[PDB]
């Protein structure tokens, strides 16, 4: 369905998806609604050139964690590195159907991407997966040598939960005084446990990510409305003391997302605590446009992975 | 350098690598010469929509196995499948190098790949790889539901000395009385250590693989001569009543490669044994005309690799 102004590819996908029906996604099993995602992505050629990919499992905090390392290709020596959570609503998602995302961010940045396969949901709850998240990317930090990467030069990266899972690992960085990070790239990300913005109520429906899902994502990561107040859950609800001394930030927004408002509320509580922040809106985006197979080729949406690529680049730098 | 009927895009091909220079493969460590692999692969845009990929550890005869699973996408219920044996020439290959081939295959034929994680050469010899490669056949065949397969139908395919693997795998097969098998794959395959064919003696040097790459390719396979002689390294040397009662086969060969005569010569002797085999050379090619992404949209690739689909199609189907 839809609004004015969504873009127009955007708009027919859209469309496209309305008349093709089948159920909500909330409605499906943890297994169909993984497929439904593994589907769609693997119904567009896309480009995936320019990168070497080779999985390396590592022992981190007490449990092995098996990791998928994106190199840029025919490039010798070591290299700068950004950990890449991936999105999917905790319940969704993994490497190959992040893979296009992931390779345009490594072939546009020329730095190493180490994506971490952490335990979905609802297999795992909170605060399982940013554990193993915060584990893998220490683990890189101390160890980078082992797959060529300069651990020294770390940025965290990931679209949607994983924008979330980027934002707490960096604050648990922060917390445990290592390790040092470059920068944190937040691809439209979750940053509440809660509905009531002014983005949630006007893109409930009709736009791909609905109300409806955000809430079973939720449910499914954790119902514990405790561990939902947590800044590690819900980083928006941290006070400026505790945002303060964070890495610089790129959060990119969607126009038409509920999740836009919260993603733009987290970037002005890391301004107002003195931490460096670009901010940008997409317009006419719909959630996870950067992740989607079918609107990679969108033009808005080439430029957004343009800069996302470029942003890591310029702050994974030698000094 | 190439010669006069060598097909244009692969002349083309052929000429750039010569300007390029380069040292000769087999004077590089395996880990630099797995890497020329490894990055030419990188530098092309290819299609590899259409499946999904999930990784799978096996345990089989007293050891782990890695298996990718490729899967034709948004597809339901047991599908038939055949195994995927790499080539590389022993020291060289592995998975996302040859995806793209093992993507063609799948989304051409409708069944399953199954590719087999073997241990590179010189890292291990003769006869592990085969070893590990018939494990995991006969794994399949046992526990194909696990996968998503029906492993009563069951192929065994591969390109270069992945071919040679496949033939071996169908002969350990017959030894060992399991697992049956419908058809065997060979992409112009290797299938005799020695050196004296016409067409190794024809096209030794200017068309990608030549004979000294060959001799090392053995060489870090196994220096031991009496291995050479098994029909287990040198399948060529079966006699007919080893062959006998092999499965159905299609054996391309490439008309440019020193391979070419014993390729030919051993669909030969299994039709000498009473074997079914369609053996066809492709004019124009050199070897791994099918791997080799630089060549992926030559137009006598395209239809080489269609009726590989459709071959693997026609013996895998239900009764």
């Amino acid at each position: 369905s839809g609004s004015p102004g969504v873009e127009q590819h955007t708009q027919a996908f859209l469309e496209a998806l309305e008349q093709g029906g089948g159920k909500p996604l909330e409605q499906l099993s943890p297994k169909d609604a993984r497929a439904v995602l593994t589907g769609a992505q693997a119904s567009v050629k896309v480009d995936l050139s320019g990168i070497e990919v080779k999985e390396r499992t590592i022992q981190a905090n007490g449990q092995s964690i098996k990791l998928q390392v994106v190199r840029p290709a025919n490039v010798k020596g070591e290299l700068p590195v950004f950990m890449f959570f991936h999105g999917g609503g905790w319940v969704l998602g993994d490497f190959p159907t992040h893979q296009r995302l992931i390779r345009d961010l490594v072939v546009g940045s020329g730095a190493v991407a180490v994506y971490v396969d952490y335990t979905p949901s609802p297999e795992s709850h909170y605060p399982t997966a940013i554990n193993q998240a915060y584990a893998a990317t220490q683990w890189v930090a101390e160890h980078g040598k082992e797959i060529g990467v300069d651990g020294k030069r770390l940025a965290v990266a990931g679209n949607s939960v994983g924008g979330n899972m980027a934002a707490v690992v960096a604050l648990k960085a922060k917390e445990a005084g290592t390790p040092a990070l470059r920068f944190q790239l937040l691809l439209w990300p979750v940053t509440d446990a809660s509905f009531e913005t002014a983005s949630y109520k006007q893109f409930a429906d009709g736009h791909f990510l609905t109300t409806g899902m955000m809430k079973w994502f939720w449910d499914n990561y954790t119902t514990d409305a405790k561990a939902r107040e947590q800044i590690y859950a819900s980083p928006l609800r941290a006070s400026s003391e505790q945002l303060k001394g964070l890495p610089p930030a790129l959060v990119q927004t969607a126009e038409f997302d509920v999740l836009r408002d919260e993603g733009e509320a987290y970037a002005r509580k890391l301004n107002a605590a003195g931490v460096t922040v670009t901010s940008v809106r997409y317009n006419g985006m719909i959630h996870d446009y950067g992740l989607l197979n079918p609107l990679s080729q969108v033009p808005a949406v080439k430029a957004a992975m343009r800069q996302a690529g470029t942003e890591l680049k310029v702050h994974l730098q030698l000094e």
